[PDB]
């Protein structure tokens, strides 16, 4: 269903992964991105604008990372009732995406604060798995509308942090 260029697009990054929503502009979660560094993908931090809210992370770097991509629609989460794909990808390779409908954007307590989040019932995740993009059809283009950042103890809830 995801095209294997949709799927190029998920990137192993820090203790997780994360997304290529355009040529120049990379999203992910905030609580997998290496922290005390200073450079990503090659590129000094001077040069890379970093936004950060909540448990999403957006990189915008000054070039062209990703010239094979489009760009993609990226939304502050979506509406109640959307099914989404979560592209997970393993460190074996493995695909496994994961089709999830989604609850409504909500205060969600992650990592010592409130951060926007919208939880997503699988209609078996792991932390490694965090950063993985949640997207859904607008018409014939693919959007993103957030990134993997929790799961309940019991594994049947997966939780995509938003922008805010």
């Amino acid at each position: 269903m995801a095209p294997p260029t949709l799927w190029s697009r998920v990137t192993k990054f820090g203790s997780g992964w994360g997304f290529w929503v355009s040529p120049t502009v990379f999203i992910t979660t905030t609580h997998v991105v290496p922290t005390g560094v200073k450079e990503f993908f090659g590129e000094p931090l001077s040069s890379i604008a970093i936004h950060q809210a909540g448990e999403f992370t957006q990189f915008r770097f000054s070039k062209k990372m990703r010239p094979d991509l489009t760009g993609m629609v990226l939304e502050e989460g979506c509406p109640e009732g959307t099914v989404c794909s979560v592209l997970i990808k393993r460190d074996s390779g493995e695909l496994l995406p994961l089709a999830v409908r989604m609850g409504a954007i909500a205060s969600m307590r992650i990592q010592g604060r409130l951060v926007h989040g919208q939880s997503g019932m699988l209609l078996g995740t792991i932390p490694g798995d965090c950063g993985a993009p949640y997207v859904h059809k607008r018409g014939n283009d693919w959007v993103v509308c957030g990134v993997h950042a929790a799961a309940t103890k019991s594994g049947n809830t997966v939780v995509c942090a938003v922008q805010a």
